[PDB]
């Protein structure tokens, strides 16, 4: 049958197969960078730059914009009780669109907090390296498998940030660096992600699995590593790139 | 500037632009003979046979199946901020494809009071005409612009069908008939459609005229009043169909 229920609860590892323990496993290494970057330590410090505060918030923002798109994209793939896993996802997936509904309107008021407008964000004015992200989440809920695109967004990206926007979060410094009638506004998109978004992730797992069963081949799950690993890799990717204008700005600082 | 704001109540017709209002009575006959269907005038009274209440059913599945889809799909063509109605547009279909959450399962549980079973559902065994609908809707939801597309859907479709559930609904009869201990899981289905519905396609319109503005071209009116008409046109077949499968099946048993 190879068919999945879930028994130990939802939010750890050792409820699921042992190939999604391996899975999490293989992907640990490319997380970890990203969820404990250098950029998010000084973010959570308040130390950025204006010039890498204001590429993050342009640069970060396609991704936010279109989340909720590409989980329209994997909705549209799926067909009702066809499949084990599938009405699960087609659930989760009209549940969870309504869940981004004002995500986009938090960011927008996060940069505007930072000086960074609506026009700069449509503009997109950042490095290459900033936006690839945001090609590959559109590619993968585009063309790929609804399994694989879940895995590579919901689960990958959702996870991910849940973890660095609470390392963001965690000491107090940058929120009580806004003034206090501003703070609510610009924390927002924040605590929305920090702190309300623990279970989500952990839904997106267990869909992936159910969908895939107890046995899956070696070639799905090499693609569900992979995917997954792309996401992250691409948040380095974007993370490295600000880091290194960090270095260059603040050293120009220094200096002068 | 060309910008649509409504100030009258969004339920009625006078609140929108002269163009809208001509579009609605451009449209009108094409509604009508939907909407006051012999073969729905048959339903409310529990007339249908057999034959044709299991081909209404299984005929209307994928619609109502595919229903949220659409919407995905017209999700998939918005960008955030860059179109008057276009934002309009995004918020209501990440709100209103949760709203479809559970509204196959209730054409499943509608069918099954009727001994359609989901077996029966998924095997579409029924004529060509019936089908016509859903790959319509597909179509255009996957190929033209989100304003076509949502006006031949959560206008067209959703207006008729709050219409027609409720001449279902109107006196009683139909569900008297379910047993006492059925009824509100057979019932659910058309009493979500006939009473909870009524503002939905008025919002979908509001929409639609925002998204236009008060200047449309006559193009752009043209391209609305057929696919608005395509979707009444193959409700109006599929009912058609029904119809002279009604016909049959009770001169049959008359004559037997
Ligand atoms: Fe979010
Ligand atoms: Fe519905």
């Amino acid at each position: 049958i190879d068919t999945f229920s879930r028994t130990g609860p939802l939010m750890e590892a050792a409820s699921y197969p042992a190939w999604t323990q391996q899975l999490i496993q293989d992907c640990s290494e490319s997380k970890r960078r990203v969820v404990e970057h250098e950029l998010y330590q000084r973010m959570r410090d308040n130390k950025l730059s204006a010039k890498v505060m204001r590429q993050y918030l342009i640069g970060g923002w396609p991704v936010v914009e279109q989340f909720a798109l590409y989980m329209a994209q994997n909705l549209t793939k799926t067909r009702f009780a066809r499949h084990p896993g599938e009405d699960m996802a087609r659930r989760w997936l009209m549940r969870n669109i309504r869940v981004e509904l004002n995500h986009a309107d938090y960011w927008v008021h996060w940069s505007r907090a930072h000086g960074v407008t609506l026009e700069d964000l449509q503009a997109q004015q950042v490095p290459p390296e900033l936006h690839a992200l945001s090609h590959w989440c559109w590619h993968t809920s585009s063309a790929d498998s609804l399994i694989v695109a879940i895995a590579a967004t919901n689960y990958a990206i959702e996870g991910a940030t849940g973890e660095w926007s609470a390392l963001v979060c965690s000491n107090g410094i940058y929120a009580a660096a806004f003034p206090e009638e501003d703070r609510k506004r610009a924390m927002k998109w924040l605590k929305m992600h920090a702190q309300y978004d623990d279970a989500h992730p952990w839904e997106a797992l267990e869909i992936i699995v159910t969908l895939a069963g107890l046995n899956p081949t070696k070639a799905l799950q090499a693609e569900l590593r992979q995917a997954i690993c792309k996401s992250y890799d691409y948040m380095y990717l974007f993370l490295e790139r600000c880091m290194q204008q960090e270095k260059t700005a603040v050293t120009r600082e220094r200096l002068a």
